[PDB]
């Protein structure tokens, strides 16, 4: 429906973020379900964490390493409102498998606020944007994200080190209301490179699994943050890449086609 559609994009642009329901079919759920699954017992994963404990277990880069992990992150339908609310032609950076859980001694913690956008290592990190997709049900206990609407029309942060910093930084920022967002399974959420966002802790028994991807301007070039773990990038051959050269080819694919 286009006039729908048209909504839907008023909504992104004046709040930074959009959720949309339903955007997978349940067997689509299942199938994707099963592979974040196999990908998180069989492959290497990377603790996102501290002293306090993990804050997430993912999968970097999980679409190379599996053409079913590719197609979601290139899914129809995922693909053409991530175009339609960018405002252009997309590429796909990157796709990571994502788990919150419980184990015995390392407790689920909260996802703290902060900035996606110029911890992206190309050179449109400012207007990227961000496909979460849920594989289970998440309701608010389970980890769900909140996000401040508003908050991707705030001037950035101070530029200091640490390139996700500065939520909460700026004037009035903290008086600004945020919304905490649970989702079905299949159900996705777009946000905005500069939308602030955080999440909450697993504190169920369940694990919570999800997507995350992150689409590019399809014109977009390499732009080194400064973070090794950040700015190197596998599968793209074996010299570092240069600083203002394009990402292009299957590697980082086009949306449309
Ligand atoms: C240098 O900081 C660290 O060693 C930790 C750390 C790490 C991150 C981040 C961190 O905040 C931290 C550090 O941030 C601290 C900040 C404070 O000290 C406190 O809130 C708590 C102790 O966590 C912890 C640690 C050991 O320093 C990020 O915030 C982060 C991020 O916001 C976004 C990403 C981040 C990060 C972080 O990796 O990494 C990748 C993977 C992500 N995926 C899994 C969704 C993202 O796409 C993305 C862009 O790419
Ligand atoms: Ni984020």
């Amino acid at each position: 429906d286009p006039a729908a559609l048209e909504r839907l994009a008023a909504r992104y642009r004046r709040d930074g973020y959009v959720h949309v329901p339903g955007v997978l079919d349940a067997g689509e759920v299942a199938e994707y379900l099963a592979e974040a699954r196999r990908l998180l017992a069989h492959e290497e994963s990377v603790r996102w964490g501290s002293g306090a404990g993990t804050v997430m277990d993912y999968v970097a880069d999980a679409q190379l390493g599996s053409d079913t992990m590719r197609r979601l992150a290139t899914h129809p339908r995922i693909a053409a409102l991530a175009e339609y609310l960018a405002g252009s032609p997309l590429r796909l950076f990157k796709l990571e498998v994502l788990l919150k859980e419980n184990k015995e001694k390392d407790a689920s913690v909260p996802t703290a606020p902060h900035h996606d956008a110029f911890a992206f290592p190309f050179s449109t990190a400012g207007t990227a944007l961000t496909a979460w997709v849920a594989l289970v049900d998440v309701p608010v206990e389970r980890g769900c994200m909140t996000f401040v609407p508003g908050s991707h029309l705030l001037p950035d942060p101070d530029t200091g080190d640490e390139p996700w910093a500065g939520a909460f930084t700026r004037p009035g920022e903290i008086w600004m209301p945020r919304v905490t967002v649970p989702l079905r399974a299949g159900d996705c959420t777009f946000h905005h490179a500069r939308t602030v966002h955080s999440a909450g802790a697993n504190s169920t028994d369940e694990p919570r699994l999800s997507t995350s991807a992150v689409y590019m301007d399809a014109t977009a070039a390499y732009r080194p943050t400064g973070i090794a773990f950040l700015d190197d990038l596998p599968g793209t051959g074996a010299d570092p890449l240069r600083e203002g050269a394009p990402l292009t080819g299957d590697r980082f694919p086009l949306l449309r086609r």
